């Protein structure tokens, strides 16, 4: 539910 972030954060 949160990966949406870390696989764009970089």
């Amino acid at each position: 539910q949160y990966q949406f972030w870390k696989n764009f954060q970089t």
